[PDB]
DNA sequence: TCGCGCG
DNA sequence: TCGCGCG
């Protein structure tokens, strides 16, 4: 699917970036931040993605 | 402004049918969930209602 | 001590 | 144990 894509996206940008917030990712992926935190937290679930509790989160790769 | 406006028919709409949670006040104001939070919790900072910590919340008149 | 992803 | 209002 089209999510499933995007997800493959984000984790490509991490990736390639390293640890980063959701503003960053967002912008890089040209998809809003709520979309991209969706997206995030789905990968979190799926056990793809952590993030590091702090405010804003910092993202990374499982 | 029309924000003040606003919150004075939430006000009105808590004073004719009392204690109500926010989806049952914005079917009637006939504004988004969203919206009618923001003018809420706007409300609350102005002491003019309050809430009962519920999940959902339930808001009335101060 | 805004973290918010919420369907 | 969805509370979410967020600018
Ligand atoms: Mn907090
Ligand atoms: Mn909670």
């Amino acid at each position: 699917s089209a999510e499933t894509q995007m997800e493959r996206k984000i984790i490509d940008f991490l990736r390639q970036n390293g640890k980063s917030i959701a503003l960053t990712i967002a912008k890089e992926i040209g998809l809003d931040k709520s979309t991209v935190n969706r997206h995030l937290y789905n990968l979190q679930r799926s056990n793809q993605v952590f993030n590091s509790n702090e405010k804003p989160p910092v993202w990374d790769l499982m």
